[PDB]
């Protein structure tokens, strides 16, 4: 039996909701998921929805309700309490940065800062779990800045490689 562990953010939403709804009704007892959602992506799927007038993002908050209102079969999902962002060091973000990358880490704007203190709590801290987690984004941003915080991540298509 196999589990994968994923933190999703508003782009793979946006761009692969889709293909994250076969995920979901496709996963078996020999393969589980398990997803957890950070307070960026909802704050994100918002502003796109809003602003943007984004029907994806839109249809993905309501997506997200259904998840975490229903269990589905063979499927976990967890919703970040906000309050988590205050726990959560910026020193412990700084702690897996690699220093010679060329992004500057704590220039961010506060909501990407936030993502990773949410990508580092999963992959490194106390929302551990004994677990190896993937975060899942089509930003290319997002990947770069979490692959200098070695945080490992996954486009929707490298998901679908994985899965099928």
């Amino acid at each position: 039996s196999t589990q994968y562990n994923f933190i999703i953010d508003a782009s793979a939403f946006e761009k692969g909701l889709g293909n994250i709804k076969r995920w979901c009704s496709d996963c078996t007892e020999a393969v589980t998921l398990n997803f957890y959602i950070p307070t960026f992506t909802l704050n994100e799927l918002d502003f796109l929805q809003q602003r943007r007038k984004s029907f994806a993002a839109r249809e993905s908050l309501k997506f997200i309700d259904r998840l975490d209102d229903s269990k589905f079969a063979n499927l976990k999902v967890f919703i970040e309490f906000p309050e988590v962002l205050d726990i959560i060091l910026w020193s412990d973000v700084m702690e897996h940065n690699d220093s010679s990358g060329k992004i500057n880490i704590a220039k961010l704007p506060k909501r990407l800062k936030n993502l990773l203190k949410s990508c580092i709590y999963k992959c490194y801290l106390e929302g551990n779990e004994g677990l190896h987690w993937f975060l899942i984004s089509e930003d290319p941003q997002i990947r770069e800045m979490a692959m200098q915080c070695n945080i490992p991540s996954c486009s929707i298509v490298d998901v679908d490689s994985i899965l099928s």
